[PDB]
């Protein structure tokens, strides 16, 4: 039942009910002649809704917007980017005009701002140090520690046990490292040791890219950061 890159054409963007009140947005771009899914996250406050993540563009996020609109018709009021790279933050801009309150840490948006992307408005404190967590409404925002990014944040939805790992969790099928152009993987197993951690009870671990499962997906990052480390 989850949806796969040949489901979905590029520029549309299908949800996934995780649990009650919690969905996931699934997405699709072409990079290097290749396409690639990813995911964001969808979780109900109240009669509103919290996202997790842009759809990796505008086009995308207007779809993702439209989507969520035709099938949920609850309204958008706040968005988290999760690191400050295009899949997460491309698509701020749309947020923005649409009348969504953008968010990220001040590491991300100052790493937005260096790398020429779009930089969401409102800055998150008391995510600094490997460790740190904050309730943002129905979620928990965690800071693991550098992994794929040196900025990178999980989201942990405690109704629904749902942990999105973003991009600093792979899906079982990646057996090789992604972009680690700015990784730390010296730190990014303690950071996914920190993950698992904190969030032993997590039913549902969403990647950034791909097919979730369950906290299975954290020794498997490992792993495939392990092998690349001593490559
Ligand atoms: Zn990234
Ligand atoms: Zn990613």
């Amino acid at each position: 039942e989850y949806p796969t890159v040949s489901e979905i054409p590029v520029g549309e963007v299908r949800l996934y009910q995780i649990a009650d009140g919690v969905w996931s947005h699934i997405a699709t771009q072409s990079f290097d002649g290749a396409v690639y899914p990813s995911n964001g996250l969808i979780v109900r406050d109240g009669d509103e809704l919290l996202l997790i993540d842009t759809a990796w563009g505008a086009k995308n996020t207007a779809a993702l917007l439209a989507e969520i609109e035709k099938q949920i018709g609850l309204p958008v009021t706040r968005a988290v980017s999760t690191h400050f790279h295009d899949d997460r933050v491309g698509g701020v801009d749309v947020l923005r005009a649409a009348g969504v309150a953008t968010y990220a840490s001040p590491s991300t948006r100052r790493l937005a701002e260096v790398e020429g992307n779009e930089i969401p408005t409102h800055s998150l404190e008391g995510l600094s140090s490997s460790g740190d967590a904050v309730r943002f409404g129905p979620v928990e925002l965690f800071y693991p520690g550098a992994a794929h990014s040196t900025d990178n944040l999980v989201v942990y939805v405690p109704s629904a046990s749902v942990l999105y790992g973003g991009c600093a969790i792979y899906e079982l099928s990646r057996t090789s490292a992604g972009n680690v152009a700015d990784a730390d993987l010296a730190e990014w197993p303690t950071s996914i040791e920190r993950i698992q951690q904190h969030y032993p009870e997590a039913q549902f671990v969403i990647p950034g890219h791909g097919l979730p499962g369950g906290l299975d997906l954290l020794k498997h990052t490992t792993n495939v950061v392990k092998a690349h480390t001593n490559r």
